[PDB]
């Protein structure tokens, strides 16, 4: 069902947070993108989404408060700079994912956020 | 509880293979390594496992049979040559996940494999 679903993208480029809203739209998916992760977690207590993806240097203290507001929201966390310890801690918090990027491609990424909401 | 999961592992590299035991070991998993994907198909009939990885050439088709056949059954689809083409396809057909080798590390291996199993 189109717009069933609403996405939000917390990311600071806003080009890439275009595309990635325009290849979620694809697939029938609604999406707001933030550049600011204070006005996502916001917008999580006004609007019910249905997954984030957060790219952002506080994302893991982020993970667990989300995590334990809203809990059935899936949350993925998607990293410029990927390391194996931030990996671990970000699971180990409550993602659903981790992600580096920059990404294999907008229809990939849209695959797997398809994936974690089925 | 200390070997209530049983993890199958479809890997052609027997020390990397052995790693990954090893440190699934680390969390409480028991696992079975094996190099070939006709073996592992056949395990999957005759042991109980809670979730499989699998790198092989083959790997898409035997997703599908799994998610048919064993339809609980957590599948991880890990590849040494990634592209966006065969990550959406693993997503598509049933996949729970798609991770590029070499692996971040064997830590963050096994954090998500927990996660997936969550």
């Amino acid at each position: 069902p189109r717009g069933s679903m609403r996405v939000l993208l917390i990311e600071k480029n806003s080009v890439l947070g275009g595309e990635i809203e325009k290849g979620l739209n694809v697939k029938g998916f609604m999406a707001d993108v933030t550049e600011s992760l204070e006005d996502g977690e916001y917008l999580m207590d006004i609007r019910n989404y249905d997954l984030v993806m957060v790219s952002d240097k506080n994302a893991l203290s982020f993970v667990s408060r989300i995590k334990e507001k809203h809990s059935s929201i899936v949350v993925l966390v998607s990293s410029d700079n990927p390391t194996s310890e931030e990996e671990v801690h970000a699971f180990e918090q409550g993602a659903d994912d981790y992600i580096a990027k920059p990404y294999r491609s907008i229809k990939a990424l849209v695959a797997r956020i398809e994936a974690r909401l089925r």
